[PDB]
């Protein structure tokens, strides 16, 4: 019988014999370093393990939502000794088996196998002094220190034995849910060297310097940490930043989204979207509605490895396809995403919690073959923010931020998200590829389970990633406003139960959205519905409870609305003085203070006249600052006018 | 509003005017060349449409379950007129919209777009003279002849207008199935030259040939069809070679299948397969257990299209892997499948029909990777032929054919397939990945998705395909099995409920398998709950009916069973001579008769010594037989004792 068989094949190497102060137990390894015994048999600082001492990193006792005892301990043990992972065959639920298997190893009890016959639950058992919960029973006299043997049956190893009562013998019913699952992080990992790919280098040191203004401006942000001993991090740093992959939390497309799909499927075919293709040398080098390959951004595998950038593949104005041609040809897509960690400026929190952000480029033949694929689509989105689109991709906040108002509906709701890119379940791609699937693009889903499921490269390491958004693939950005599209419909649909999505007024910008109905919803019942579909939402801008949102107070890319006083209809996009404090700060290139500061007035300047003085006074209190070319107040409002 | 925006979007290129022997009509183009229209405009031989004749290919009423009349006719057009394809805007069921549109448009009524509100369903109609049923009823007092308009509401086509009662309007509800869907075959297909893959180059003549005893020996089967114009044919051939392909029946895997995976994954255990990765050289030219990759099979892409054969890259005693492993760094893995048609013998009908198998080849690349992912897999199979692995993959039949009913339970029970390996619905797959993920290869499933969803590059065109099982892949053989032992659980499980898979002893090769249980289970009751999971299961040997399987009529490879008259426990695998007379009549190189007439020695004797010896006569009765080393029975059966 391959019963018994199975039976002795997981004792071989997830069995061991472990002694306690109290005696010796059978003991099941379970995965890493994770293994479980009967709680009665009281785990110490340390505990020997077929022959030595081995130290015990931390336990835990197991009670359920009532807080009524399982009788079960999940020790870790510290050390190198990895069992083999066998979380896959404990069962999910409760089972309960006709031919059991106790499996019971001690010098007590050497190689001990018994046909234990039919196992059925218990249910509520009152095992000396301890009442207990989730228990198995089988009918076979078990003896006295046969605690912590385990329960098996073909393929499944479902209960811990915990104790009898002479005639019956009892075992704590095993799960899955009792290990932190493996369907998140990541879905497996493994030395690049293993499996042909080569190793990633990585800047250790920031390129982020105090740039001329860093003591004339005030801020906190500093350079988001790059490397595993930064001595501002207070926690584990790999772990730290891998935390970001949360793991699938739904695979199916619902009743609710399927209709979320319906409908913004619907909408995007008033824009009459060009369905083809989109020729080699436009979604290289630029065409209507589509600007050339951003040059700055990685080449990705495996042309950094071979140390050649994208500047020497492009003929801005020759626009010579052959020789990228030639590389699609040979190199192949569906290209693993090399991994580095974002160099920006980053929290107080950020920096001592290890929260770098990470960039997943995606090899330059990825990036042209999407962009050729969805070239077009990706033109009609930028040639159309609004809330047809539901996308404000390609705006240019200093004249779009007049027309959203005249676009939204009546009462705003908005909210902030955590994570919103790496919350992103399998379900939402299957969802994306369904409106492409409508909108004439199902010819080339493929592309979006490519950004589902993606292997990375981050240094060392190759690992895959089953769910979430990339952040540095063509499309990122549309695709996450669609996915996000989708979502608001989602939640509105499932909450408000027979809401009239056509007066849903929204547009989002990755996972930033302005969104309206001519019925104030509540955020707050949505956040919630939000938790099932595997997202985390919170009030917008950071806010303590879920408020009203008004014109007064709602912001849209990092900016603020606010009408002019001269022409009510105008609506000047008013970005905080503190982002821009922060900000001017630091420089990466002291080489172009000026082409900065000057950005950085096109945005200060929105903040009134009296504030944008003080701040230019200031940029001209030092050197550097006066012996630039900045615009006046009056220069820029007089041009905004003539804008529109 | 986005609503009525639909509505004239979808109308701008699928609604056109047609006209009939009884006026104009409204008509929806719904994909291709299909478009439908109301059973009261009795479609003639042609029809008018925006201005000129176009004749009627086929015409189709529509009628439900109870012969109930839908007041829908689906015709098709004669002529390159592509309409988008907009089935995926057809809701799948009967849909209810709170505020619906209607759109019509004949020269009487240009471009009317009528919000109609409401569209609720009425159920059984009694409309003029003919009762109908699967009808929606509007509130909007329709007027004559605004039939074969579209009832639509954002994102959704669901209704045709088919008459009214002055008061309320009446529409025949739309629903996806009534169009042949597109989820079988093919998933997508198109011009290799669209998407950067060269032209396969494909002999078009066949390399089999009449052999010197094409006359000797009766036989029916020839060469199989290669090419669109062979005179045999009595049917369209690119359509029907293609026609393999049905398209997936299920997604999820269920709790059937769950629990057949637990099972088999569970059996799988004692096996102790070596869950490592296997060295490139050993998947490259053999170890123990695994035999060197097969030099006759193709390269795959892209060494065909660079003419470059497997020969001229391995080494066979230098055992030498830098010519290989450059190509794995350089062309990578997950390469298209080049697809040829399988040059062989073929019967009557599959010659007339146009049923030529087709080979899709995987690239040396896949090959070799997958090769270095299972080698360890594979290796174990083959040395385990048995009711453990539950595969015969590798066996020896000589050999092999006596463990067989010793290994076998009590009371056989077996069946044909019907494609098997195109039938297998993806969520196949996904309990395949489950087993390897039980049995510690979860590391490496990818490589199934790589089976699963595969592009292939036919002749002219590239195409992907989602689901079944690929010809030309490493591992085909054993996942076949392995998908099999899952499926035979899954049935058993499902049909004679509270089963106990530990007596289910069986042994698959492919499609192909012997099964038993202690108790006689029903095939015919099987093969029923097999349709579910979509799959075709017909009686053992073409037979007519399902008859109980005995050890007199059972047959494991093409072979039967027979106990050797010496010694009772030896069983011969007989091949029927039939099979081996078939094959005798053709070679592809006439320099290999003597191998190739000795093969067939080798099968033949089994079938007993009166019949050997004629078949031996029989080969010597012409020249080219008589100048044969051939072995005498004797010789054979001798050494056949020793075998052991
Ligand atoms: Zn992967
Ligand atoms: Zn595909």
């Amino acid at each position: 019988g391959p019963g018994f068989d199975y039976a002795v094949a997981m004792a071989k190497r997830n069995i061991v014999t472990a002694t306690t102060s109290k005696g010796e137990f059978t003991m099941l390894g379970v995965h890493d370093n994770v293994a479980i015994l009967p709680t009665h048999a009281s785990p110490g600082e340390s505990i020997v393990i077929d022959g030595k001492e081995v130290a015990i990193l931390a336990a835990k006792a197991l009670a359920d939502q009532a807080g009524t005892n399982l009788e079960i301990t999940i020790i870790t043990l510290k050390r190198n000794e990895k069992f083999r992972d066998i979380r896959p065959h404990i069962p999910t639920q409760i089972t309960e088996t006709n031919d059991g298997v106790l499996i019971v190893n001690t010098s007590k009890y050497p190689n001990m196998y018994v046909p234990v016959g039919a196992v059925t639950e218990q249910g509520y058992l009152n095992l000396g002094g301890r009442q207990t919960a989730r228990t198995l029973m089988y009918n076979f006299p078990t003896r006295a220190g046969q605690a912590g043997g385990v329960i098996t049956c073909t393929g499944k190893v479902i209960g811990m034995h915990v104790g009898g009562n002479g005639s019956h013998g009892f075992a704590a019913a095993l799960k899955r849910s009792y290990f932190t699952q493996s369907q998140g992080e990541i879905q497996w990992m493994r030395p690049s060297k293993e499996v042909g790919y080569p190793i990633i280098n990585a800047p250790s040191k920031t390129k982020l310097e105090p740039s001329a203004f860093h003591y004339v401006f005030e801020g906190v942000k500093e350079p988001a940490v790059l490397t595993k001993n930064d001595p501002r991090l207070k926690t584990d740093f790999e772990e730290a930043i891998f935390s970001k992959y949360v793991g699938n939390k739904i695979t199916e497309v619902d009743e609710y989204m399927k209709e979320a799909v319906d409908h913004y499927a619907g909408q995007l075919m008033s824009l009459d979207i060009n369905t083809e293709q989109m020729c080699l040398e436009d979604a290289m080098y630029g065409t209507d509605g589509l600007e050339a390959l951003d040059l700055s951004t990685s080449a990705g595998y495996p042309y950094v490895a071979m140390g050649k950038k994208k500047r020497d593949i492009l003929n801005k104005q020759t626009r010579d396809t052959k020789e990228m041609q030639k590389l699609l040809d040979t190199y192949g897509i569906n290209l693993p995403l090399v991994t580095y960690v974002k160099d920006e400026l980053r929290s107080k929190t950020k920096v001592e919690q290890g929260k770098s952000r990470l960039i997943e480029a995606s090899s330059l033949n990825d990036s042209v073959a999407m962009r050729m694929a969805f070239g077009n689509l990706y033109a009609a989105f930028h040639k159309n923010p609004g809330v047809i689109t539901g996308s404000a991709v390609g705006c240019d906040p200093d004249l779009f931020w007049s027309k959203i108002p005249v676009l939204m509906e009546e009462k705003l709701f908005a909210f902030d998200y955590t994570g919103y890119d790496a919350s992103l379940s399998p379900a939402w791609f299957e969802a994306l590829k369904m409106v492409l699937e409508k909108i004439g693009f199902g010819d080339r889903v493929d592309y979006i389970d490519y950004l589902n499921h993606s292997h990375h490269l981050y240094k060392n390491k190759t690992y895959c990633v089953k769910g979430g958004m990339p952040s540095g693939c063509s499309g990122t950005s549309i695709f996450n406003s669609m996915i996000n599209n989708l979502i608001i419909r989602t939640l509105l649909l499932k909450t408000y139960k027979g809401i009239d999505l056509d007066h849903l007024k929204m547009i989002a910008y990755g996972d930033d959205v302005i969104a309206s109905y001519p019925h104030e919803v509540d955020a707050s019942l949505l956040a919630q519905s939000g938790k099932d579909y595997g997202l985390t939402m919170t009030p917008a801008d950071k806010s303590a409870t879920f408020e009203t949102v008004t014109w007064e107070n709602v912001t849209f890319l990092k900016r603020f609305f606010r009408a002019d006083e001269k022409y009510p209809f105008l609506i000047h996009p008013v970005m905080p003085m503190k982002e821009i404090h922060e900000s001017i700060r630091w420089t990466k290139d002291p080489r172009n203070t000026q082409d900065h500061v000057r950005s950085l007035c096109l945005l200060a300047w929105h903040n009134g006249e009296e504030e944008y003085n003080k701040f230019l006074a200031k940029i001209r209190s030092v050197p550097i600052g006066r012996a630039l070319d900045l615009p006046e107040y009056s220069t820029l409002y007089d041009r905004w006018l003539d804008s529109f």
